[PDB]
């Protein structure tokens, strides 16, 4: 009995354990002289969905195409109608049982006919820089090969088989393979060919690949130079020429330059240089940097840096994992005028020309293989591939190609072997294959923490407390006294950090302080540059973002792929501007009396000559004084302190007690630069004088009664229910007490550690906090002055089925047209609730009002949104926003917009203006409750209801990180307790 | 300062502790010739949201009512369109601070104008039978007082105030007051008058109570007699006459009547009495029977009884708490034809009318207390009003009430002092008065297990593991050792037990073989007896059931009031057709070679001279033979041998071997009762002949290759899938393992005890149960027998991310028109899933037909479903049913229908019959897929797609009760196995 099953030889290469089959050796992306020929454009494609329908119809010779339509490639198929997106996390799409894929495996058939002209012969390649997961090439019928690695490159000799005028290439994809169990990364699933097809000729006596050796000596100022080149796998002779160095050497040995400029981050010096043979030359930018690891420090050029990462996925909300040029230009100069200098190729090698802009603009890159086996994780790493002997050609194949790639780039300072791919032989196989092939980086890999097979000890996630331990060298030793050894000689890095999902990240500045404090701290990379968010249009044809179960994935991890600094098209996210003054690598600390200021250079290599130093001083009318200081360039890691003109301080001096000023000093570009204009922020200090606290009005004005209705001043309450039914003419719907928001992300994740591990979500819900009710206890007017009265309110506020409560009581005051209102809660009960103490939200009011608000203006802390552990990147000064600007476009709405530390705010109510001054209190304004907040899972879910929503919050809790890292730390929680806090209010014209 | 809150005065009053003001003395509820005039019908309603904005307008006097409408009395009046019932189980729907109340509490006011003659002058009363919960009275303006106790009667003396003519009552509710506390029986919170409101004149010389003594003397036979009556509280000359038992005696005097028939629930004989002084008569129904304790036994009239209870709440779908008569009648005989004979009336006192049913159709009666303060259980007990001196008067009322109302009637055996109200100093008060009042009558209550101020042992949902123990008398001890000794002493009851919520209750046949075996054991009271659904119209205007959520409430418990053994519409759900048999109270046994069949009389009193004895042999064309047979009458508690007639077994002995037979006994009423006609079936036995197993088809018949199908006889395949996609014409859509079904209630319900405290379902989704996958691991036809051969297709069956699966081998074969399936499942790898090992649904398969099913017809257990630990009720027999009739109607749709121990299956699709056979299978058929039913809330969202879903299971787990109580027990369990079953098929015309 025969085998009957269809599609079994198509199976049966997709679950091979091996890499591609018939490619070139491994090399190289090298700009070559040599002629190429894009063949980027409009192809045909053909869907089918598994191999044993995919039809055996001699397609590939491009003749009577059944069911080929256009599809432009590279591309993502399932963003262009194809299928659809899929994100999943941690978990596999599909059974896990390596080698084998599942029946509903898309099978995508590429094809496009080119021309190929006489320089293309006699001898020229296909090079395909990218497909996920499984492709194989046939051109002109005939096969060429197999594609296994996803991000990585492959090149095919097409000598003999192309021919000259017409030529068909034809590719089958398919979207699993043995390979999807080996790219788990925590992204979308799409297949399809992604980056370039280029046809290029192999003119002979060319140079096949280069091995650029630019070492540096920091005693000596000598650059250590040598250029390796081969033809066919053999070393080659060729001639090396780096015009501005005034030098011509021979490939293949080593010289010493005499004085080089150092290549780093901060000065991103290179050198243009060609080697050349006689039939090709290749053009490369060489800059000299060597990297070292000493007294547990990881140092470039002599120097121990500071590492200020972002984690890098390539994502377009349209395009998937094809990146368009202009905005990986773009996003790279948004990284650098946000004062990161690190970038980690988060999961797999970025595109090849990704390399040549970090080497010009500047950062110090972790380039990582494409390898990631996170789904195993579940089962105990019962048949990790990373452990497997079966799988070790194809991930040394991986590494290699990895290294091969991009050994020639100044940027790249650390190999990375993959991401949470466990521990296994086959690791330690790719470290030595590293190790051998280029000593001159050091090896990164996070997912073994006895770090046996790593030069460098790196974590993610670890809290803020443990960094501490491990950057004072007093971490628990390893079980192995050897390797206990090697470990603590290591220098540290956070690979990924502070998780950036949603309202936050908080707790930057802790991290941070420790980077700072402890040499061995190389620094962090956070989690995670952008966000993955994919357009979708609503039934009205409006723009949203989708996220995980938006495409009707059976498995999905939801909005957790929406976790950015940025969203999906490179707006910032708050977090981002918190990170940005968080690493600034200048630390301004303005004198009390503003006679000067402390500036300390927290750079590595550069002095403060780049910058200009600038100074304004602010009031309520506007600008009062500023100009420029001039400042003696200061060294790196240096410190002096500026005097500032006297007329500043005199200004200081002379201000009346009590009335606001704030004084901001900035250092800006003086000039130009690859990546931002002259006047670009980089680093900026404050020294405020605060406004004296307001003065309750007189309480002359007295309570009118009437049988439903209560008048004081311009309060009128309603006599049922003791609150506020208008004030100055403005309808007051609702006011009450308030100690719960909307979950942020973090809030929906785990609190591990501790009994209790429900989200504070959960236990939020648990105890009713977001569903409180309030019983009048009495109402109560009492003598005030001169005949006037104030009007104090009784309530308890509580939950139903709950025994624990708030006294809250409101004394109202008024002299006619300043309204003084003091709030104070006492606890009632124990606040415990399933056996845990219940914490708050927050401590504050809610104004309902029967009107729409144009415009919020406030004095504190902004533009943009602060929280306890957050808002570094909110300065003190005077802001206003149209509502609409106050919110933030969160994927998922969640708690977002209020402004901490907030002194006086106006809220523009058509004609009129409400005015609340105050102690420093939180400010949020909304056109929508928190119930619909909560209950919206995409922005289109909310809506106005043509009331505004006025939070004045005397406390907070922070937002930490708790979505995937520490929670909210210790300083920052908010647990229930006693509060009073006053506010005044008044209603204008 | 004075107070300027509005209402204080009504909030105050709601707020009171103590009982009802100005009501004149608890008594019975008294059949009197005296006139009487019921003030039911069409009042005037107005509803007001609060105390503080109920108007104060004269509207008592009843003119120009502004805002009244029409709306009938006794009512719930949110069933009428006023707010919206809201049902909470355990948890307040308020914050919980006794004795506050909410400032959202509906005020209902009521009125009504009526017309009193010169019979009712000078004295008069006016009768509330129920007010939820607190009720301000005025009658002309005049306050009469209040009533608190919501289900107990209040009486108002309207001497002098009353006027001749027209009259005009008025009378204030509130939903919530501080009774409400005290309140928290898990149904809907329905406040209104819902019971009669009544005008009684109370003529001089008059009967204003009556204390009827009628004890039995087992021994003598002797009737005991005594006869109390009063008026203004002070006993009065008054004569008894009871005409049938030939006696005339004064009332307060003890008699002995030489020879008196006992009453009780199998025979409850009711001799009729009059009791009158010169101005008044009462009718009254005298039932002689004495409960007694002893050697640990509740025994009735000298021997221990068998309760057969179930738990009766008093709902309506459409009225709330007002239950019509004719409804009442109807349910009591609905209970009576499924033998039951016990009832509680959890958790408050019935309508005052139910008692003298439940004299007449014969039931033991615990009638409850109205009181539980479950509520307060989460917070320690902490202000627990049955521990709280505060609320002693409040709760001795309740009581008092209660056991005046009712203390005449004989069925009622047990006073219960409430329901789940904790421990305290007045639930001891409570028991104290009933001992003192009425020591004729144990006290129950379950809510202190050491049972220190009770008379009987009862506990709710204990395993049947406890039960055993303690029908043995070996449960551990109590740490007091008084105490311990007076429990152990104390006969054992369950007041609640067998969660009767949806698909099931499972376990009750190991149960009832414990009351059965054990004379402590005094038997138990399912919860519960009806749904509380509420009659829903969707948008097209068709009906279903609503429960909790359905109705806006913020705080709610979903389906948990559906959990009943009927619909509230009183429509049998399976688990009371099984509870039947459990509790029948005959057992029949018959012979495995039908010469005759065991009786064993498992009543307490009756022989079985009620019952004629019918025997019917059926077989695949009818029935064959059958008749009556003459039992010599068997005593209770003995049992006896009956000889059937020579023909019955003499057709078994002819039988050719493999043709199925079903011999069936049943008793049944051989003449009409109060509570059924002549021939209503009490209990059954069966014989069956088993069908031989099935002869697989010959494999004559070869497989026929083709490009993309494959076709043996009947069979075409999916030549790529290895699926068959018709067979004899009949589409095939698809055909797969199953592992998994749509939860039950049970399912969601945790699990308790281990470290696994998941529901199942969750389990089961975190499993991935729920999205099976299947891989094809190859196909091949191997040699049959002259010419034929077979076909395997080798699958094996996962879920995504999951390591473990099955391996799945179909082979089939065929001669032409009989289609051989042999099934075979083998496990590969271990079923574990965060720590804990996976539990299967079933071990089945799943066809899904592109025809719809009009009916389906099989022979094994019937008519209604079964599952391994249910389906008693379900007999041997041929079967056939249109498809809506396969289907069970849960208000929230989830597994059921299923028709265990199958041994053949016809589903008939439109002209074509589809024929299954194998060895015993479970068998389910329906329009829509697991899915859609698992998704679907409500019946409405289950919409037939126009297939048909057949599901074959070889193995099926129980559904036990883990919804509240034990879950699914070890033998009924399905953990992961390897198995193997054959099939065979065939369609026909
Ligand atoms: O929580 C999972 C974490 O694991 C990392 O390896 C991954 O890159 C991120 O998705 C991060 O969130
Ligand atoms: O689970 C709670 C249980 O408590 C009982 O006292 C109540 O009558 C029922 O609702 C039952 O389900
Ligand atoms: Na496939
Ligand atoms: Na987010
Ligand atoms: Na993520
Ligand atoms: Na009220
Ligand atoms: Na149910
Ligand atoms: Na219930």
């Amino acid at each position: 009995g025969r085998s009957l099953e269809l599609g079994a030889a198509d199976i049966q290469d997709l679950e091979s354990f091996e890499a591609g089959r018939g490619a070139l050796p491994a090399r190289a992306y090298l700009q070559s002289d040599a002629p190429r020929l894009s063949l980027n454009g409009e192809w045909q494609f053909r869907l089918s969905p598994g191999s044993r329908v995919a039809p055996d119809d001699g397609w590939q010779l491009g003749e009577a195409l059944n069911g080929f339509e256009s599809l432009p490639v590279p591309s993502s198929w399932p963003m262009h109608g194809h299928g659809a997106p899929a994100y999943t996390n941690v978990q596999f799409p599909f059974a896990v049982e390596p080698p084998h894929v599942p029946e509903a495996n898309p099978i995508g058939d590429h094809l496009v006919v080119f021309e190929a002209g006489p320089e293309f012969f006699p001898h020229a390649l296909l090079r395909f820089d990218g497909i996920e997961s499984a492709g194989t090439v046939w051109l002109n019928g005939v096969e060429l090969g197999t594609t296994r690695g996803s991000r990585l490159a492959h090149e095919f000799d097409v000598s003999g088989i192309l021919e000259q005028g017409e030529n068909t290439l034809a590719v089958r994809v398919a979207q699993f393979s043995a390979a999807s169990y080996v790219e788990d990364q925590d992204m979308w699933w799409l297949p399809g060919i992604f980056r370039d097809v280029t046809l290029q000729a192999r003119p002979a006596a060319g140079i096949d690949d280069v091995f650029v050796h630019a070492g540096y000596d920091h005693i000596t100022g000598e650059g250590i130079l040598k250029v390796e080149a081969s033809r066919g796998g053999q070393a080659i002779d060729a001639v090396v020429r780096v015009p501005e160095l005034a030098l011509e050497l021979a490939a293949g040995t080593e010289v010493r330059v005499p004085a080089v400029e150092p290549w780093s981050a901060e000065v991103p010096k290179l050198y243009e240089a060609a080697v050349s043979a006689a039939g090709e030359s290749v053009a490369l930018q060489i800059g000299f940097r060597s990297i070292a690891i000493e007294d547990a420090q990881f140092k470039v050029n002599g120097r121990r840096i500071l590492l200020r990462g972002v984690n890098r996925h390539e994502h377009h909300p349209r395009l998937g994992r094809v990146v368009p040029r202009d905005v990986v230009e773009a996003e790279l100069r948004l990284m650098k005028q946000h004062n990161i200098n690190a970038i980690r190729t988060s999961h797999y090698p970025p595109h090849p020309q990704f390399l040549a802009l970090a080497d010009q603009l500047g950062f110090y890159v972790v380039l990582e293989c494409d390898l990631e086996t996170h789904g195993f994780e579940s089962a105990g790493w019962a048949q990790n591939p990373s452990d497997d002997p079966q799988w070790e050609d194809a991930l040394v194949d991986r590494m290699r190609r990895t290294v091969e790639r991009d050994k020639n780039h100044a940027s790249v300072v650390m190999w990375s072997l993959g991401n949470e791919a466990g521990t296994g032989r086959n690791l330690a196989a790719m470290s030595r294959w590293t190790k051998d092939r280029d000593p001159s980086r050091p090896i990164h890999y996070e997912g073994d923490w006895s770090s046996e097979h790593v030069d460098v000890y790196s974590r993610m996630y670890a809290s803020q407390a443990e960094t501490a331990l491990i950057g004072q060298g007093i971490e628990p030793a390893l079980n192995d006294a050897a390797l206990d050894a090697r470990r603590r000689a290591m220098p540290f890095v956070l690979c990924e950090y502070v998780h950036a999902m949603g309202n936050g990240p908080g707790g930057m500045s802790e991290y941070q302080a420790l980077f700072e404090k402890y040499p061995r701290l190389m620094g962090g990379f956070v989690w995670e540059w952008l966000e993955h968010g994919i357009t979708v249009s609503t039934a009205d044809g409006v723009d949203h973002y989708g996220y995980g179960g938006d495409f009707g994935e059976e498995v999905h991890d939801g909005n957790f792929v929406t976790d950015g600094l940025v969203d999906a098209d490179r707006r910032p996210r708050p977090g981002l501007l918190d990170f940005k003054k968080v690493i600034e690598p200048l630390r301004i600390d303005v004198a009390r009396d503003w006679t000067g200021f402390t500036l300390r250079n927290g750079q590595d290599f550069a002095d403060t000559s780049a910058f200009s130093f600038r100074y304004e001083v602010e009031a309520d009318g506007g600008a009062l004084d500023g100009g420029t200081v001039d400042v003696a360039p200061v060294a790196p890691q240096s410190e002096t302190v500026v005097e500032l003109p006297g007329s500043v301080a005199a200004l200081a001096a002379g201000l009346s007690d009590g009335r606001p000023a704030v004084l901001t000093v900035r250092a800006v570009l003086g000039a130009d630069s690859a990546w931002a204009d002259a006047g670009h922020e980089v680093a900026w200090g404050q020294s405020v004088r605060e406004p004296g606290a307001p003065v309750p009005p007189a309480p002359v004005e007295p309570v009118q009664v009437q049988d439903s209705e209560l008048t004081l001043g311009p309060v009128v309450f309603s006599r049922a229910t003791g609150m506020p039914t208008s004030i100055g003419g403005v309808p007051v719907e609702k006011l009450g007490l308030t100690l719960w928001w909307a979950p942020t992300d973090n809030d929906l994740g785990r609190e591990w550690g501790g009994a209790d591990e429900r989200p504070l979500a959960t236990q939020w819900k648990d105890a009713g906090l977001n569903r409180l009710h309030t019983r009048l206890l009495g109402i109560s007017a009492n003598p005030g002055q001169d005949g006037g009265e104030t009007l104090t309110v009784r309530t308890r506020v509580s939950a139903a089925d709950k025994q624990y409560g708030v006294l809250v009581d409101y004394t109202w005051s008024t002299d006619g047209e300043t309204v003084g209102l003091r709030t104070q809660v006492r606890r009632d009960g124990t606040w415990v609730n399933r056996g845990f103490e219940v914490e708050w939200a927050r401590i504050g009011l809610e104004f309902v009002l029967g009107e729409e608000t144009e415009l919020v203006s406030w004095f504190g802390q902004g533009p943009h949104q602060s929280y306890p552990d957050t808002g570094q990147g909110a300065r003190a000064g005077w802001f206003s926003l149209p509502l609409a600007k106050m919110d933030v476009e969160y994927v998922r709405p969640q708690e977002c917009g209020a402004r901490s530390g907030s002194r006086s705010a106006a809220l523009q109510l058509g004609g009129r203006t409400l005015e609340i001054c105050g102690d420093p209190f939180a400010l949020t304004v909304r056109p929508y409750s928190q119930d619909v907040l909560d209950a919206a899972a995409h922005r289109p879910d909310l809506k106005a209801d043509g009331r505004t929503y006025l939070y004045v919050d005397h406390a907070l809790r922070g937002v930490g990180t708790a979505a995937c890292g520490p929670g909210v730390l210790e300083q920052y929680r908010l647990k229930p307790r006693d509060a009073d806090f006053i506010l005044t209010l008044k209603v204008r014209s």
